[PDB]
């Protein structure tokens, strides 16, 4: 749409009160003129048919009940965007400030969100196991992180090389939530999963075995389920992730952790330099190594506790 830039207000899915960026034109709509070529968010109507029809209000106001999902969808994926170019340099998914688009309210108690490699997309939950998906940062960030992978690295959608696309996902869904300061953890989904439930999440990063995730590759599972278990075997890599960063002992090994900041950079840094679409497990360690070899010198502390971690978690 062309339009007048303007500024709205409205209220999330968590009945928080936030300003998004929108545009004027008769209607004013959920698209944000400020970052690269624009992000736009799409009602689908409850409906299958995308990305639906562009969001398009007449006041400039978002607190009707079915505004929460567009509204956190939009703005979250405004903060991803900002993350990416204030800490990585990277301007939108493709690096060339591609628009980024958003479609809320898909099908009817639809329990998952994903990027479909042209958008992201929204269900709302059944209301038990979840509520609508977009008022989790982590999974908005999840989600957009994918996009990054497919014109980064690749990695295919299946066996290791999918479980390392899931936990990179899940690394920067995590470091977004973080760059936000939005009651930061090392769990998944917790803000979006489980109305009913207090204090459980998806997944977690930091013990990812609570749940029954595999936290050493002796525990990886080798059968056929979820492309082979690209949302199991993931938490090895997590895991991974987590004591670089965090530090601690895991099987009798122990890692002097180096902080949140150069785990994305040495992460970042294997995912758009070293990984290919079918890199293992045991070459995201050679790639994160050679990352933090670059960075910090084959001497540094970092390229020793990037070694700790994954010996820790029986990868090589
Ligand atoms: C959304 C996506 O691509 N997924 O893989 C999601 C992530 C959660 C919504 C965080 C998923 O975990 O499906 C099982
Ligand atoms: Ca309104
Ligand atoms: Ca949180
Ligand atoms: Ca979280
Ligand atoms: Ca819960
Ligand atoms: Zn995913």
């Amino acid at each position: 749409i062309t339009g007048t830039s303007t500024v709205g207000v409205g209220r999330g899915v968590l009945g928080d009160q936030k300003n998004i960026n929108t545009t004027y034109s008769t209607y004013y709509y959920l698209q944000d003129n400020t970052r690269g070529d624009g992000i736009f968010t799409y009602d689908a109507k409850y409906r299958t048919t995308l990305p639906g029809s562009l969001w398009a209000d007449a006041d400039n106001q978002f607190f009707a009940s079915y505004d929460a999902p567009a509204v956190d969808a939009h703005y979250y994926a405004g903060v991803t965007y900002d993350y990416y170019k204030n800490v990585h340099n990277r301007l939108s998914y493709d690096g060339n400030n591609a628009a980024i688009r958003s479609s809320v309210h898909y099908s009817q108690g639809y329990n998952n969100a994903f990027w479909n490699g042209s958008e992201m997309v929204y269900g709302d939950g059944d209301g038990q196991t979840f509520i609508p998906l977009s008022g989790g940062i982590d999974v908005v960030a999840h989600e957009l992180t994918h996009a990054v992978t497919d014109y980064t690295a690749g990695l295919i959608y299946q066996n290791e090389s999918g479980a390392i696309n899931e936990a990179i996902s899940d690394i920067f869904g995590t470091l977004v939530e973080f760059y936000a300061n939005k009651n930061p953890d090392w769990e998944i989904g917790e803000d979006v999963y489980t109305p009913g439930i207090s204090g459980d999440s998806l997944r977690s990063m930091s013990d990812p075995a609570k749940y029954g995730d595999p936290d050493h590759y002796s525990k990886r599972y080798t059968g056929t389920q979820d492309n082979g278990g690209v949302h199991i075997n993931s938490g090895i890599i997590n895991k991974a992730a987590y004591l670089i960063s965090q530090g601690g002992t895991h099987y009798g090994v122990s890692v002097v952790g180096i902080g949140r900041d150069k785990l994305g950079k040495i992460f970042y840094r294997a995912l758009t330099q070293y990984l290919t679409p079918t890199s293992n497990f045991s070459q995201l360690r050679a790639a994160a190594v050679q990352s933090a070899t670059d960075l910090y010198g084959s001497t540094s502390q970092e390229v020793a506790s990037v070694k700790q971690a994954f010996d820790a978690v029986g990868v090589k």
